[PDB]
């Protein structure tokens, strides 16, 4: 019955992927950002310049106030509001209704995005990182406890304005090609994984693999960019600069500030390298790699002039909180969040990204010794 959930995601580039949901009785429809990088379900519940609608608790007969406050500080953006519960459904999801915790957002700061077309956020990670604390049961845990829905979901996020699928409760085999490759979830708080090797155009970065996971590596659909720890970011940018040194770009470009443009259809894709991230596998001394194309980490943005150029921003940026495999890594891959078996699967997506002479890939098996030493303690 997964076909009903195919193409249930929409979004704008750089502004996330959202799914339609209803809260309350009678049901109020809202678009909700799908975020595997957090664990709170929260919706606008008061007027805001960027909101065209919001949750009106007084209009819902099933709303229950929990008489407790809450706030969540993200890397960028934060909101505060009031905790309560209400009935929640996903129209293009499983045919069930659950009573879930809901943070009613009363104040926010750089949380809502102008024109994003979503009014709330669905944190799909584990209770350990829920606010105020891990006693606030996350939505997916409620879903699994109250229904027969299997304890897993999969995300197919597609690039070019964008669409995708969140398959709740399973894997839809029409959404990917080739084999699924699984990496262990290291610990159930974020979807934390372990990167064991990095190559750029087939050249090993040659860092202590702990640097790749300092202080963690997570899979985060709520984040746009691939974000890399400072030392790894620097090495990666140096390598990518060298490979593309045929052309020169302003430093603002490499900092993700300035966009670069070329005449429509003349984008020099080949001067930008492929990036391979090797992830810890399921058996001893075994790993696999996912390979990212420049079409993924050069994010398409709207033309700043009145011309018909192709313009892009560099969608790899520096992090001080570990590696973040955001939407530009997930795009073109089918990613299975197999909570039941504490593992995350990757396969080439049916909406895989195109290049004339190169292709995004998930490949294995590889042998990698001492993968345990790659985890940061
Ligand atoms: C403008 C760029 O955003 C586009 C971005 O919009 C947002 C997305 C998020 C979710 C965040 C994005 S992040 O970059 O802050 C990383 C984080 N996950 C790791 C993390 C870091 C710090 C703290 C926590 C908690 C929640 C566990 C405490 C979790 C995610 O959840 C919060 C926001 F406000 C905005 N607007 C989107 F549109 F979704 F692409």
């Amino acid at each position: 019955s997964f076909v009903e959930m195919v193409d249930n995601l929409r979004g704008k580039s750089g502004q996330g992927y959202y799914v339609e949901m209803t809260v309350g009785s009678p049901p109020q429809t809202l678009n909700i950002l799908v975020d595997t990088g957090s664990s709170n379900f929260a919706v606008g519940a008061a007027p805001h310049p960027f909101l065209h609608r919001y949750y009106q608790r007084q209009l819902s007969s099933t709303y229950r106030d929990l008489r407790k406050g809450v706030y969540v500080p993200y890397t960028q953006g934060k909101w505060e509001g009031e905790l309560g519960t209400d009935l929640v459904s996903i129209p293009h999801g499983p045919n069930v209704t659950v009573r879930a915790n809901i943070a009613a957002i009363t104040e926010s700061d750089k949380f809502f995005i102008n024109g994003s077309n979503w009014e709330g956020i669905l944190g799909l990670a584990y209770a350990e990182i829920a606010r105020p604390d891990d006693s606030l049961e996350p939505f997916f845990d409620s879903l699994v406890k109250q229904t027969h829905v299997p304890n897993l979901f999969s995300l197919q996020l597609c690039g070019a304005s964008v669409g995708g699928s969140m398959i709740i409760g399973g894997i839809d085999h029409s959404l990917y090609t080739g084999s699924l490759w699984y990496t262990p979830i290291r610990r159930e708080w974020y979807y934390e994984v372990i990167i064991v090797r990095v190559e750029i155009n087939g050249q090993d970065l040659k860092m202590d693999c702990k640097e790749y996971n300092y202080d963690k590596s997570i899979v985060d659909s709520g984040t746009t960019n691939l974000r890399l720890p400072k030392k790894v970011f620097e090495a990666a940018v140096k390598s990518i600069k060298a490979a593309s040194s045929t052309e020169k770009f302003p430093d603002g470009f490499w900092l993700g500030e300035q966009l670069v443009c070329w005449q429509a259809g003349t984008t020099p894709w080949n001067i930008f390298p492929v990036i391979s991230l090797y992830l810890m596998g399921e058996v001893t001394n075994q790993s696999f790699r996912i390979t990212i194309l420049p079409q993924q980490y050069l994010r398409p943005v709207e033309d700043v002039a009145t011309s018909q150029d192709d313009c892009y921003k560099f969608a790899i940026s520096q992090s001080s909180t570990g590696t973040v495999m955001g939407a530009v890594i997930m795009e073109g891959f089918y990613v299975v969040f197999d909570r039941a078996r504490k593992r995350i699967g990757f396969a080439v997506s049916a909406c895989h990204v195109h290049d004339e002479f190169r292709t995004a890939a998930v490949e294995g098996p590889f042998v990698t010794l001492d993968m345990e030493d790659c985890g940061y303690n």
